[PDB]
């Protein structure tokens, strides 16, 4: 029922200004984020600027500044 966002490439997150987020606990007992407002998620990566639209209710893995490898989890989105 959910969409599963991965990172493309490794890179650095950027959470931004709009964004507004929350602690959360996920159906699974794990502790993330939940985003409370649409907002943009940025990865920046070596060659290239990755831009993932986040929509409010969905579950954050990562934190601002966060170092990811390639196909790291970042965010679960609501269909």
């Amino acid at each position: 029922t959910a969409r599963l966002l991965r990172a493309p490439v490794a890179g650095t997150i950027k959470l931004g200004k709009k964004a507004r987020t929350r602690p959360y606990r996920t159906r699974h007992g794990e502790e993330a984020l939940l985003a409370e407002a649409n907002f943009d998620l940025v990865l920046e990566g070596k060659g290239r600027k990755e831009t993932f639209a986040i929509l409010q209710g969905s579950t954050i893995f990562v934190q601002d500044g966060d170092k990811v490898a390639a196909e790291a989890i970042l965010a679960e989105v609501p269909v």
